[PDB]
């Protein structure tokens, strides 16, 4: 009774969520939305109120865009998103001002995710928080259906091994701050000193508070001694590596969340048996291209036009697959690709700005465009024009 369910196109189906994050909430809200008859609910393994990070970087201003995940709420205002049309890259001290690619949309995720969680309660969707998912024969044996969307959380789940993880450690060493500092620009701060490569990433996201995350190289984390640092000292140092931005404002970081590698999580196959994967617990990858969220959309909204056509799971599930594990990988690959400029950069620093700049806009110049891909998955995704569904 592991086996995916197969024969027919259900009216009869019960469907887990394993986590309630972007991923989870714009799955489960849209696929109830589809299919109202179907029973979806959600669990989620930490308190409601845990939530990670500080501000996310969206595209677009709300609903212009269908991958932002505030386009799907009906007062997304009330989150006070800033919008952000312009870039600063700092570099040797020297600021230079260029046009963002589309209005950044800065929202806090906190704000974000309780309100995509009221959605999905509004509409029936059960969420229950601290709850541990059962065992795999357990969710097999009560579910039709497990859409695991846990972000890169891959050792608090027993999942069928097809699905296991490969996971790669990134070399640079990164912490998500809030600052009451406020960054009217997109900021990507370059900063070598004695001990070695800072990066900053910087944007203001409320009235009150930016995002600031900070990686390092292997250099600059052992040499500054930021693991043996208290997380009060770390920040107060790193606070003054950046002085020139953030001026006597201070960094907080969330609780548990410290320095770490970018773990970009990769899989072979995106569903086995009654599991199929989102967002980031099917792929994650580097920060530094800021499309995270966004792929955590089009994951979901993908695999709710799998499920809502007049076909059975197993058909359904592997559409999915082949739909959405090359749009994951291409995102993997962009996402390496800036990353491993990231640390790379302190081989790059005799350069001027305007040649870091251009460093830095070719370093992902050899792939397909992303958002060919992500135009394409959201065409299918949203639906065609036409009298009569059909497949092209
Ligand atoms: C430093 C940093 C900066 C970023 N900046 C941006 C940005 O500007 N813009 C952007 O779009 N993205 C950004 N991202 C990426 C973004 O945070 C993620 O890509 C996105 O949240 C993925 O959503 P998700 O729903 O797949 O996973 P998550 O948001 O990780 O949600 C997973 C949920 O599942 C829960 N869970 C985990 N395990 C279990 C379990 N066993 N049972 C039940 N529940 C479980 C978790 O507690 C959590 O609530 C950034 C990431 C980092 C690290
Ligand atoms: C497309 C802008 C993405 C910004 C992101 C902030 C974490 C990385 O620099």
């Amino acid at each position: 009774s592991g086996l995916v369910p197969r024969g027919s196109h259900m009216a009869s189906m019960k469907i887990l969520v394993i986590g309630a994050g972007p991923a989870g909430l714009i799955f489960a809200s849209q696929m109830k939305q589809a299919q109202p008859g179907w029973d979806i609910s959600i669990v989620e393994k930490n308190t409601q109120e845990e939530v990670l990070g500080w501000g996310v970087v969206l595209p677009g201003r709300p609903p212009r865009h269908p991958a932002n995940p505030l386009s799907y709420l009906e007062q997304p205002e009330r989150l006070n998103p800033q919008y952000l049309e312009e870039f600063k890259l700092v570099h040797h001290d020297q600021p230079n001002l260029m046009s963002t690619g589309v209005t950044l949309c800065g929202v806090e995720r906190r704000g974000l995710v309780q309100a995509l969680r009221a959605k999905c309660v509004a509409a029936g969707i059960a969420i229950s928080y601290e709850t541990p998912p059962a065992s795999q024969a357990q969710l097999e044996a009560e579910y039709d259906l497990v859409v695991v969307a846990n972000g890169v959380n891959h050792k608090t789940l027993q999942l069928p091994p097809s699905l296991a993880p490969q996971i790669d450690f990134g070399r640079n060493k990164y912490i998500w701050y809030g600052t009451t500092q406020l960054f009217d620009q997109m900021n990507l701060v370059f900063r070598s000193n004695a001990q070695g490569m800072f990066i900053g990433h910087a944007y203001r996201y409320s009235d009150t508070m930016s995002t600031f995350v900070v990686e390092c190289d292997e250099q600059a984390y052992a040499r500054a001694e930021l693991e043996m640092r208290s997380e009060r000292d770390a920040a107060a140092y790193i606070a003054k590596v950046f002085e020139a931005e953030l001026g006597g404002h201070a960094l907080v970081s969330q609780p548990g969340q410290g320095w770490r590698n970018f773990m970009t999580l990769s899989r072979e196959r995106a569903c086995e048996g009654k599991f199929v994967l989102i967002g980031d617990a099917l792929q994650s990858g580097h920060f530094s291209i800021g499309h995270g969220t966004t792929m955590a959309v089009v994951l979901a909204l993908l695999l709710v036009k799998t499920l809502s056509a007049d076909t059975d799971p197993v058909a359904a599930l592997d559409n999915f697959n082949a739909r959405a594990l090359p749009l994951a990988h291409l995102f993997r690959d962009h996402a390496n690709s800036s990353r491993l400029w990231f640390e790379s950069v302190a081989e790059r620093m005799e350069l001027s700005n305007a040649d870091l700049t251009a460093s830095f806009d070719a370093r992902r110049k050899d792939l397909p465009p992303l958002q060919d891909a992500l135009m394409a998955s959201l065409g299918y995704a949203l639906g065609r024009l036409e009298h009569h569904h059909h497949h092209h």
